[PDB]
């Protein structure tokens, strides 16, 4: 496990029939920076709608910032 429990529980509620299994899930990105320095960024996408944004060192820390933000950035259900 690793994702926030609230996010996991919410994913279950998002069920759509007669369409494709579209659900906003977490996916670790790749660290890319101008300097040799490494930067970790985690983003959550919903049918092309961003609802997460937060940068940090470790992945866990990055998830915490974006995880809380996603609560106030939720839009209409499975469209």
């Amino acid at each position: 496990n690793d994702p926030k429990s609230q996010l996991q529980q919410c994913c279950l509620t998002l069920r759509t029939e007669g369409k494709e299994p579209d659900i906003p899930l977490y996916k670790t990105l790749q660290t890319v920076g101008p300097s040799h320095a490494r930067t970790y960024t985690v983003a959550v996408y919903f049918k092309g709608e961003r609802i997460g944004c937060g940068k940090g060192p470790s992945i866990q820390q990055a998830e915490m910032g974006a995880a809380m933000d996603a609560l106030e950035k939720y839009n209409f259900p499975q469209m």
